[PDB]
């Protein structure tokens, strides 16, 4: 389960309705923020 076996996970052409919400959350953080298809990554560096 964990693992998944799953690939390109963090493409946000992946999780393009999801992006949105995590800039929402990485904005409080000052990070730009990316989607993994089921939850966010905040990247500190970045802007699309």
């Amino acid at each position: 389960i964990a693992g998944v076996a799953d690939l390109n996970n963090m493409s946000e052409l992946g999780c393009p309705f999801i992006e949105k919400w995590c800039e929402d959350h990485c904005e409080s953080k000052k990070q730009v923020g990316k989607c993994e298809n089921f939850d966010c990554s905040c990247v500190k560096l970045g802007g699309k």
